């Protein structure tokens, strides 16, 4: 059974790992990707576990997000959780209005509304939440997934796939399409578009909480947020639909710094370390489904797993579990 | 009006500040001087991680603690918060059995019980709390107070005071005794005793919460605790009555490290940065009262402000205000 996983981001590596630990013994797993850690969108993410506020169009995604939290919760107190870049963090979600509770309110730990004395610390906001969640930094998690894969016999190849057929010609029986925001290059998807994001990494070691603000009229993550990592603090708040510019933007740089300093004036004493741009694979819902390749002399099974938007880290494991369930359905039908 | 404050820890400097801001105008001149054998970072105040949390049990002590928190909380987003060494932090208080709520439950931010899913992360404990408090790092706060004092004309002097009388003979009208655990060298106090504590400073920046454990089998502050500072994380849990050893010892280092690693297994990847020993000024209650000096030819009143145990940072401001009131009493009896 010969399988090719395209994509070395959090989605491709976790799917390759998750499929391997369920369906090996003898599985031939190969990972094709043209960029690896540190040069993926997964490495640009702060890694805060938090799905979108509104309910997902696919209610299964709330299940996938809950399965990812429980899986990461089973790692947090293991002695090597820092090798995963995983740790607990509590923080604030700030609003100008009483947004309804999110679907993940019982998934995170200790979800509650903010008290007036807490809201008095943020004069520009009149409502919000407090809860405890997790951070999973891509740079560490992708490296962890890699050696978990390599020590299992999984081989990696740096190469740009031009088409599913080219891989099908080489004899792949299953193609796992985990190409993120670039899935349209292999199969047109007018529902897939980039959510361009720019972030800033600063040295602010006194920041122990995440702080996320929301103006839903401006769009999700078009409002300042502050997310402490393991080494530095991530400043952000830019979500640009349809923008493919990978270069850092000067107005976006000012927008991040302005907004975050207004939110947390202590950041005026912070040292800027770096600045990065990434593309969220935006889709009305995640494409997680099986598909027959209707092109070429062979019918090759494709498991799609892309379009995770701004919550790929948040949801990757449940999606990997679902893709593994589809792989098994293929393995049974092929007999 | 000559005043000599003995001690440059949090009690002496805050008392000297409170006395000046309250009686500077009505007394021209008000000559305040601070005598101290040692200054930050060589005071007991500098060994403390600086977490605000009073004892778990004199009912004025609850008020002085709450006054301190409200005064510190009003500075959280101020431009000087980094100069003060102040920042917010949430964390866990863990118990082996159910315990009633503390008196200060409404002073901190978002106090609540731990949920079953949270308590599952700490198998050694079946009950606990979660809330948001403050850390005031003495290494910064003592420098901040010193600067506020010097700009108000308060002069500092490095000297070991041998007796109250030596300072009285030099013309001091009021002596504020803020000598902490060493107050007994100036006047025998069989109620004051050293509470020796050894701590560990480690580089574990993924730790965003404090964790305090409570073990009646081991004693108060003799159970592991984890308190993240700005640059390092304090590992502690040592309370030894009557031990005057100022050196770190290996057995106490092991007790802390093993205890904290059992509580938080990720610490096995932390770099130990440093290790300090301090002596809590243990007393059944704070000595905060006036006394006429019955030694030497001079008419000098002593204001005692010592014996704050393991909560001096937590309570320092309320005590400083009360000491300023006692100073006002002395002024009223001089007329
Ligand atoms: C600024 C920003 C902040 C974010 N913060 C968070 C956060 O806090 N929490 C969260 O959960 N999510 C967050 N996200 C979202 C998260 O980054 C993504 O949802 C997630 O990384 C998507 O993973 P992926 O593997 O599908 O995409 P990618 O990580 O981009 O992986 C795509 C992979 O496919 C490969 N590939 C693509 N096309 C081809 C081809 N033709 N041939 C070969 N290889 C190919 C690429 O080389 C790459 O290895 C953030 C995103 C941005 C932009
Ligand atoms: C390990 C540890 C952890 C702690 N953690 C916390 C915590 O998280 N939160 C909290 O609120 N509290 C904490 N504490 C308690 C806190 O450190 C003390 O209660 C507080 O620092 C006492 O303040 P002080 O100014 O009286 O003593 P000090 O800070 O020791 O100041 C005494 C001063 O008097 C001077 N002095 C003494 N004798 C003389 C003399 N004869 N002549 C001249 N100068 C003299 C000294 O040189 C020094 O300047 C902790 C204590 C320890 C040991
Ligand atoms: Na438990």
């Amino acid at each position: 059974m010969r399988v090719v996983v395209i994509g070395a981001g959090v989605i491709g590596l976790s799917t390759a790992l998750c499929i391997h630990e369920r369906y090996h013994s003898p599985l031939d797993i190969k990972v094709y990707a043209d960029h690896f850690t540190p040069l993926t969108t997964t490495d640009v993410a702060a890694g805060l576990w938090q799905p979108y506020l509104s309910d997902p169009n696919n209610p299964q995604e709330a299940d996938w997000s809950q399965q990812t939290f429980d899986y990461l919760l089973s790692h947090v107190h293991s002695p090597n959780a820092e090798n995963l870049g995983l740790f607990l963090i509590s923080g604030y979600n700030l609003f100008h209005e009483a947004i309804p509770d999110p679907s993940w309110k019982d998934t995170v730990l200790g979800f509650r509304k903010l008290t007036p004395r807490e809201l008095d610390m943020f004069p520009d906001y009149g409502y919000g939440w407090f809860h405890t969640s997790l951070i999973l930094e891509g740079k560490n998690y992708l490296q962890w997934l890699t050696e978990r894969l390599t020590e299992r016999g999984v081989k990696f190849f740096q190469r740009k796939v031009e088409s599913f057929e080219e891989v099908a010609r080489e004899g792949a029986d299953v193609i796992v399409n985990c190409t993120g925001v670039w899935a349209g290059a292999l199969q047109r998807d007018p529902l897939l578009q980039p959510g361009r994001g720019q972030i800033m990494k600063v040295d602010a070691p006194w920041m122990k909480h995440f702080i996320l603000t929301h103006d839903p009229e401006r769009g999700i993550y078009n409002s300042p947020y502050i997310i402490p990592g393991t080494q530095t603090v991530t400043l952000g708040g830019i979500f640009q639909l349809g923008n493919w510019s990978e270069l850092n933007n000067i107005q976006d740089h000012n927008t991040i710094w302005e907004g975050c300093c207004r939110l947390e004036p202590t950041l005026k004493n912070a040292r800027i370390i770096g600045e990065r741009t990434g593309f969220r694979p935006v889709r009305p819902q995640i494409r997680l489904e099986r598909e027959q390749l209707r092109t070429g002399p062979s019918n090759t099974e494709v498991i799609h797993n892309y379009g995770h938007g701004g919550y790929g880290l948040t949801i990757h494991w449940g999606c990997a579990l679902e893709a593994a369930k589809l792989f098994g359905r293929i393995l049974e039908e092929k007999k």
